[PDB]
């Protein structure tokens, strides 16, 4: 059996409270993000040979894919990625920058406090569903930029190092339309291990 | 004064219940609708002869209003016309498909039950934010599409008769990730009188 999976939650369910709900965390992870692997799983049945390509193999090839399934994969595989890759990069455990990323921040922010500034603007700007994202490029530039629905960098040949969701089922629950207490809370969550794991696998 | 305004509630902030929730009807109208409404009203005070538009003539003219407001636009006018049409087209009274409304909805697609089937699946299928529209064209023929995000029917010159909201804000309070139960629920309150004459309007 070579189908994707749900990566279980990296830490217990009420683990990142008071900062996001458990509820949410079990909808987002056992509803939502269950829901992408699976739609992925049954799109994918007709090309069975698709099930050995990497979830970022698949994003990076979207535009190749046959036409009767791309859509459904960026869609589904996108949701795949983009949930794996948010649940790994929150933490209860209390992290900080460090080392090359902590360093690239400064370089290409100004500081950690201008970079943490435009994150959470670029957050709070993404109209209707999507995510914020830091990104680097292969050389290790940093940047900010966001992505509609279950889109990623990862089709344009950019890294996520952090990437905030802000689809409404992110955050309703706990913050109803107050998406900016959401934004600013959830970087006492941020996983900068992770993080600089993400930054150094370049 | 001539800046757009919120219109009120047509009913009571319960009035829909038990299929729709009033914390949700108090932050959809308070908190969301208002948000369109006042960032469309900040947008035109660069252009305040637009002011003089009616929200039909904006999102009928987004590709000839200045560049630099013609998205804002299309995303507040949007949102602020998709959401006075939709709290008008909700009540708390009965109502059934009547005269040349429930004609045409025979005509087109066969029987209301099987309308209303494709209107479920339509609804259902949206991905990200977005509604599930029945619009009709000039010369009354009917049919299903959707629209993502705030884009309006409207823009395209065709005329919604009912329409339904499928961003999570509409539903996750009470439903979460169950949109199917919200969007079978939403049918018991939809507004068949405001549907017809939305129809004899043309
Ligand atoms: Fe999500
Ligand atoms: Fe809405």
């Amino acid at each position: 059996n070579n189908k994707f999976k749900v990566k279980p939650l990296p830490y217990a369910y009420d683990a990142l409270e008071p900062y996001i709900d458990k509820e949410t965390m079990k909808l987002h992870h056992d509803k939502h993000y269950q829901a992408y692997v699976d739609k992925l799983n049954a799109a994918l049945e007709k090309y069975p040979e698709l099930y050995n390509y990497s979830l970022c193999e698949l994003l990076q090839n979207l535009d190749s894919l046959p036409k009767d399934i791309a859509t459904t994969v960026r869609n589904n595989a996108g949701g795949a990625y983009n949930h794996k890759f948010f649940f790994d990069i929150m933490t209860p455990e209390k992290t900080i920058p460090s080392e090359s990323l902590k360093e690239a921040i400064d370089r290409d922010f100004g500081s950690f406090e201008k970079f943490k500034q435009e994150f959470q603007k670029s957050a709070l700007d993404v109209f209707g569903s999507g995510w914020a994202w830091l990104v680097a490029t292969k050389d290790g530039k940093l940047s900010i930029m966001t992505t509609p629905n279950q889109d990623s960098p990862v089709s344009k040949n950019l890294t996520p190092i952090i990437g905030l969701d802000v689809w409404e089922h992110a955050y309703y629950l706990k913050y109803q339309n107050r998406r900016n207490e959401y934004i600013d809370n959830w970087f006492n969550v941020v996983n900068w291990n992770g993080a600089l794991e993400n930054y150094k696998n370049l």
